[PDB]
């Protein structure tokens, strides 16, 4: 198992990142700081996600103690929907850098395809419990993160819940000058992604998988939701391999030369985490999680089924 993977702009992203989705300011800065320390080199991280300052106090931390230097970190972040306006991306992104404390991103990515009306709230809902959308397009809003690349401010662009045919939009796109790195999508094995994944990885783009563990966190989760982490079945593989339920989801999707980004803010979780370079699945072990598919999405954004670019109408 290769530690990185290649991009289309020459650089090697590491397989195995830290998400920090639901990761408080009040832990996330020990959350970075020790995953540095256990050797992850990639941090996923995203405005709406209302941490990148304390993230950036860990990263600082650690590059003034000499543990790491800048060029050995892989940090991602991401475009808010609400900065989907040509005008906005800029200012977005050197938002997330003064917050993050650094001068470039190795990877920034378009959140969703749906724009959201611009403002201070990033889920601005109108009185059905729907989402109010911005007068913003994909292929505008590529053109304003291929600026950002050309500029210097990130070094590789891609795409997060993109469907196939969304991503072919933009490969499709008349001059493109930059072509999606890298699609960022839910993926377990509930929600394989076998067709979506198919298609990236034949287009060049490398695909990360979101929510590896069936993000237990995530707020919305109802008692009766299945749970990844607690199914037995997956229990009885990381039982036969002297690993954890968690380890063996993240080995999982690396065997499918996927990158996954678990997420935790507990010192011993993210320690464990990471020891999932000395194993390897079975095939029989790979198809039976395979097999678990059920299509079951945790982020469906619900509030967003009528946006003209939910992505979540099409099979893939
Ligand atoms: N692009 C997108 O739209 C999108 C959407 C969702 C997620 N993401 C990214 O993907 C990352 C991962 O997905 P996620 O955060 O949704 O969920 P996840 O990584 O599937 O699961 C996170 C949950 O698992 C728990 N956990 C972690 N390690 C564990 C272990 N060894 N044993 C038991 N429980 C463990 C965590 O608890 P503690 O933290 O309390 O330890 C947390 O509650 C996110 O943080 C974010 O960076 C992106």
């Amino acid at each position: 198992m290769a530690s990185r993977i290649l991009l289309n702009n020459g650089a090697k992203m590491p397989i195995l990142g830290l998400g920090t989705w639901k990761s408080p300011p009040g832990q996330v800065t020990e959350a970075v700081k020790v995953a540095i320390d256990v050797g992850y080199r990639h941090i996923d991280c995203a405005h709406v996600y209302q941490n990148e300052n304390e993230v950036g106090v860990a990263i600082q931390e650690k590059l003034r103690e000499q543990v790491v230097k800048r060029e050995e970190l892989f940090i991602v972040s991401k475009l808010w929907c609400t900065y989907h306006e040509k005008g906005l991306v800029k200012g977005a992104c050197q938002k997330t850098l003064s917050d993050l404390k650094l001068d470039y991103l190795d990877l920034y990515l378009i959140h969703w395809p749906t724009g959201f009306k611009p403002g201070k709230e990033f889920f601005p809902l109108d009185e059905s419990g729907n989402v109010v959308p911005s007068d913003t397009n994909i292929l505008d809003t590529w053109a304003a993160m291929e600026e950002l690349v050309d500029e210097g401010l990130v070094k590789a662009i891609g795409i997060s819940n993109f469907n196939h045919l969304q991503v072919e939009m933009i490969l499709n796109k008349p001059g493109l000058k930059y072509k999606p790195a890298v699609n960022q999508i839910e993926c377990h094995p509930y929600l394989t992604q076998e067709k979506l994944i198919q298609y990236c990885q034949s287009k060049g783009i490398v695909v990360t998988a979101y929510s590896p563990l069936g993000s237990p966190d995530r707020p919305w989760a109802k008692p009766e939701d299945p749970s990844l982490l607690e199914d037995p079945r997956i229990k009885a593989i990381a039982a036969k391999h002297n690993k954890t339920t968690a380890q063996v989801l993240i080995r999982f999707p690396m065997q499918r030369n996927l990158v996954v980004i678990p997420k935790s803010v507990t010192p011993e979780r993210i320690a464990e985490n990471f020891k999932v370079f000395d194993f390897e699945l079975s095939s029989q072990d790979m198809t039976t999680l395979l097999s678990y598919n059920r299509n079951w999405r945790v982020c469906a954004a619900l509030s967003c089924t009528s946006h003209k670019d939910y992505p979540f109408h099409e099979e893939f």
